């Protein structure tokens, strides 16, 4: 057979390569580690609304629809573990929803006034605005939706997330971030941006989203489910689909994006990488409401681990390709690393 | 012309992709930044002698000849930071050197007895340990010379070197490192090393060694110069070749090595590169005693910045594709970083 | 054991392939040899001042500011020893420069008679002129530093730097080489000389330069340190990225450069070899001053030998995929070569 | 149209990208010229006979048959001017001419008294000694015919071969190269060398030799041509096959060559290009007999500049990935180099 | 040892994959053979003068300076051996030549006199005529040359060309054919041809065209030297460069060239190669007059065969990647492939 004895008599499977070596101990892997997590990696999306006291949003345990006051505490908060960019979503009160959307340029609408309340407190900030409809569509769509025809038409929807991402980045957003996946937009955005004198503004585009059943608990927080049994099917991507992926990429990279955002995530860490490798700009990844929904309710009923699984899928992200993930986790994570910092160190290390 | 205005009659240039976007200020640059350093991704490499006291070696001002216990002191001092790997070079007795450089082999030589002296008192240590033979040869060359011919002869030196690589193993040397380039020496040692029930010890396999001219520092710390006008070129690499380096390399990976190492360092980036991008092991750039010489002898004299270049450094062998680093700044590197982190975190932060 | 006896008795490992038979001596080194430097694929970078006497660089050793006639004596001895291209830096009068940096397009300024004179004494010489606003800022910096907000702005910066480059190339230099990282500024640049006739003055393109530490004594000697701690992070890459470094090389291919740079040069051997796989354009890597003092520094104090160290170091950059070296050793390695081959030929053969 | 005109009324084509530029004087070019001719690259090729007078070979003008003590001379003149590797061919005796081919085994035969005589006057000479049948058979095949079928026995042929490298190994030829294509003799030949303890003799693989018309002059200068209307068309490859050189190639490297030859030369460079980018050995092309005719030829009937196309070629082979190049202009192209270095250096220069 | 013995004891190397198998023969050589020549793959190009009488070229020997008379003759011959396509080059009258070379657009000029006239005798002919001005340029030289700089002034040039492209697709050429090495000018005359409504006329652009100091004869026939002691090394390419290749050929491509063109012929072939690979355009390689001249001459000493070593080269050329191969051998080389078919078919079949 394959056994042999060694010089003292022990079995012996005389194999040259050892894989397991380079696993012996803590010292061992650490030399071989190839990927890190970081707080300043982590993107933190809170949801903010008009009113005077925050809400839970109890699909989305732990995380709540917060007052502006509790907005700025929160991000404090989080900026005292080392998060330094925050997403912010405005839950718009009912009566300001439309068919046009136009809420969505309202220079004094909810958001803006966010944008530049947070900025005032903590200047140093990032602030990345999310460009789409939806949290201010009646119908519940990224863009506007034909009366006859009942299509999310792809040209006008444009004109709007133009106007939408020029209010946002006079308020302050540092990054507008269209997660509409209307044909063209990162372009026109960009060019509409840049003849306002705001070049210096990013976008971080959607460029691979998914049309997920991942997203039930954000479209709880916003009150923005889709009305009337329809779906998004003829904008977001088609889970069945990788290569066309690399089509929305390149397009997007082409047209002038700083950042380009894979949607959902773990499920399509497969994605993340195959783009990846192809492009040159810098990756997101978005561990989307549903994913963490996944999480607290199993560590709620005790299956798992919390802190042990929310750091195993930051790292996988992070091996996957992405180079930041916006994680309602991103407080709690950090919040951990800091404390393992400060106290005996089981999992932590600087890095610069 | 190429420049148009703007909306407000500002001169702008209309351009769609603006790099200089993703590096506005440090939160974005940390969102988008691809490499990252930490202590326990370096190596600290210690000389140690059978002497009662220590002393300096002036070509590497700042390092020593160690003496017993200034190496247990030293070992504690690079740990306490979070170093967790040490390489481990002798400077023996000139009496004991030879021509077929028996000492390498001695069970109760220096070298075996620091290994164990490090393990009694830090058991959680890595200890890496050169295997070649100069440090031990009376002509100062890594292999046995021939007296009629003189040519380093490969195959009695590969017997020899299997010889010393025990002794170091059953010491406690958790990796041995062959330095000597001599060819199939990888596959040999480690079938000795299993014979002999060693089957946990590592090979650090100086697959890409080039003939360079920035050892002479490390050579006058070991007394090791070659005899009577004399070079390596024989066995070390032309640094005129590349192509020959993923010869190397790919022998060593099919012979059974655990990492793979390029040495020099920073003016062989391009070959720790290429073979990075082939192999599926893990990689080790080596900071060699010239490299240091040189950030440190700018230093005193007020040229450059100590702390910036090093840490500039290691970032670079990082983003060119080390794992793992050998730099006798390891200590010092990761000190500052310590005292950052505790301090106001002006570069650092924490990960896992 | 592995080990066998050949047919005399004599020990044997039975492996087919040895690397060592390639370097068995000189002449099958020479057979193999991958990489050869010459004296013209080396640039040499001078600085010179308005001043009637030269002025040593402390911290780059062996170097000055020149006046301008020694400025004509050194390109002289350069010529003489096959230097052939020639990079000229202006140190200029605290008194003339400014936040718009407005003497950099002076045709009546230093660098202009600089370039006017050396080709009435050298008609036939490369001269390279750098486009960047730094020699010429107030503020140290390659831009224009907008008075509210301190950001240097890009477009502004552009539209200055076209200006320089109209007036160099109108001067009589060859190549204009834009160090400034402003996004878009080769195209510009490009269409600007176009316009105004100069479709064969060349540029060569710093794509690639990092926000680096080891600029320190080239900024002592055109005393040009950056004002008030800023730093240029804002516009220079972020050491920790090679992808980004494909980014900036594909842009500045298709907006029309001629060649590519990597600035610094050692520890961006990585970033040197990637690009030059994927560009088809000539490729340029600048040894800079830092590294310079490196070099000098060790030398001095005995530590290197710097003969051996130099010639090893352009080796390297040429392995590494250089077809040209910028360096503050041009001279001094043209000088090695010449005197070599004039005499006992220890290490140098024609080529063509 | 396309063309507009630029500031000053003169025609201009707006195109961005002007390789030109890169063409535009002597000192551009060299400093991107991407290949260079040394003359330590280049193997001389001779002829040796066991006659007191030397003979001109008409269909090789300028070549010839060398007694022993005039290839003493020409191996000292070659020298004088910088070659250093020089291939041996023995025109033998016809009486000594046979079916087994015996005499090339003969340690008392020609090739090894050249080689003995050789290596006694001038030690540090590299000589390169074919391996193959055709110099010593009485019907000028490269291997052992079948009576009966008339087919070249493979496995006979490389047991004899290996009988003849032994000799010359042992003689001191510095490699042994087989010409002859048998399938195995690289591995069969590498290991009957390791067995005598000739792992120091190097393989330079003839890899890809096809079945040219090219050798004419060559068989004439052996007085080596096939008898009765055949050829070698069953082991010499096919001209008309590219794929089949990588199956070839491949082979050889994994039987343990050092060297791979392709062979005749220009019209094979589009194989000697692809076995150089698929291949991790140093590369050699052969520019035969029949081609340094057609050169000669020309040049002597004044169609040609003899000099300015030679010297185009080198450059051609060296272009397109040959590391050495085997050819009968060795010496003469030497010598133009270092006349033209001591001269006018109208086109050379010092490497390193 | 390595060889062992079959079950008849006879010599038997044990190696399993045999390459000589697949050259066992003909008809085995024939089922693999990778590549096929046919005469219609070839290109013949001829030299055509305004004289009464043909007149020998002495350094192409058998080739003429054809009267119109006996250009249709040899047209007739061609077609006549399966050769379709044919290159036609004017020697002009030395009272028509110029500096700005208006001849080449002369409507009543030899060239389209001829292309006229052949046409007009064979209407399914494929002519390829000459766009370049250095038949017509009393300087010798492809471009107009600036009386006060001495540079041939690409713009200016490519108006011109356009000129003449025009003036012999009126003519009846079917490809022009740009042998000139001006940037951008396959664009301009494609344009120019459009806008002519010559939508149907192909540009068979030489992409990398080289320096070359073979094509002496060709300006023996037509009398095109250049004048005094210049070269071509500012627009043909630096036989020392393959990476341009790409650039040059990525450019055509992209600027509408039907075909690519590398010249010349197999001291190019790795050029040949590469461009093949990466190009989706057919190629054609270009057998120049310097390396007829080479083979003629061989063959009238003696040296080689003539019918064999063609017949070979033009193999290589189409086993490199020549889709079509210009030479002044396509009518012998038809005529032998016809004769061995209408023979008794030692070589030749039949193909579609
Ligand atoms: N266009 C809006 C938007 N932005 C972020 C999310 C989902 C985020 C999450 O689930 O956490 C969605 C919802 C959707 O498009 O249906
Ligand atoms: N084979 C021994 C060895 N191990 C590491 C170095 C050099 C290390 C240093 O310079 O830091 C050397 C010397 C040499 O090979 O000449
Ligand atoms: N654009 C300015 C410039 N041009 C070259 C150098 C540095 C060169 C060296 O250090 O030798 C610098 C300084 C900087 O940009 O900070
Ligand atoms: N196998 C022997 C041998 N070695 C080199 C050549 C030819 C070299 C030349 O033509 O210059 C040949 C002849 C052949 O194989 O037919
Ligand atoms: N552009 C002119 C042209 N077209 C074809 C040839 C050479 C053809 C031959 O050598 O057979 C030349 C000469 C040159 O460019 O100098
Ligand atoms: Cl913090
Ligand atoms: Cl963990
Ligand atoms: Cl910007
Ligand atoms: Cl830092
Ligand atoms: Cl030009
Ligand atoms: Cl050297
Ligand atoms: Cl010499
Ligand atoms: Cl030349
Ligand atoms: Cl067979
Ligand atoms: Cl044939
Ligand atoms: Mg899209
Ligand atoms: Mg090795
Ligand atoms: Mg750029
Ligand atoms: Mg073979
Ligand atoms: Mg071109």
């Amino acid at each position: 057979g394959p056994l042999d004895n060694n010089n003292y008599g022990e079995v012996w499977l005389p194999i040259q390569a050892r894989p397991r070596r380079n696993r012996k101990n803590r010292a061992v892997r650490q030399l071989v580690q190839e990927n890190l997590v970081k707080p300043s990696s982590l993107i933190y999306p809170l949801f903010v609304h008009d009113e005077e006291t925050s809400v839970p949003i109890p699909s989305m345990p732990g995380q709540s629809r917060l007052s502006m006051e509790d907005l700025l505490k929160e991000v404090g908060e989080a900026r005292s573990y080392g998060i330094k960019a925050f997403m912010l979503f405005p839950k718009v009160d009912d009566e300001l929803k439309s068919v046009m959307a136009e809420e969505s340029y309202n220079p004094d609408g909810l958001l803006p006034r966010a944008i530049m309340a947070l900025k005032e407190a903590f200047p140093d900030v990032l602030l990345l605005a999310d460009v789409a409809l939806d949290p201010y569509s009646s119908m519940g769509h990224d863009g506007v939706v034909d009366e006859q025809s009942g299509k999310i038409v792809n040209d006008l929807t444009v004109h709007q997330l133009c106007k939408q991402a020029i209010t946002l980045a006079r308020a302050g957003a540092d990054m507008v971030c269209p997660s509409d996946m209307m044909d063209g937009r990162v372009s026109a955005i960009r060019e509409s941006l840049d003849m306002e004198g705001c070049t210096d503004t990013s976008i971080l585009a959607y460029s691979c989203k998914y049309a997920s059943s991942f997203y039930g608990p954000f479209r709880d927080a916003l009150d923005s489910h889709m009305v009337g049994g329809t779906d998004k099917k003829t904008y977001q991507m088609d889970p069945s689909n990788s290569r066309e992926a690399e089509r929305e990429a390149e397009a997007d990279a082409s047209e002038g994006a700083d950042m380009l955002m894979v949607k959902p995530g773990l499920p399509y860490l497969d994605v993340l990488a195959k783009i990846r490798e192809k492009s040159k700009l810098p990756m997101v990844a978005y561990h989307v409401s549903g994913e963490y929904a996944m999480l607290k309710a199993a560590a709620e009923k005790g299956y798992i681990s919390e802190k042990d699984t929310v750091l195993e899928v930051l790292k996988s992200f992070r091996r996957a390709g992405a180079d930041a993930v916006a994680t309602y986790y991103a407080k709690e994570a950090a919040k951990w690393m800091v404390e393992d910092m400060k106290g005996t160190q089981k999992f932590t290390e600087p890095c610069y």
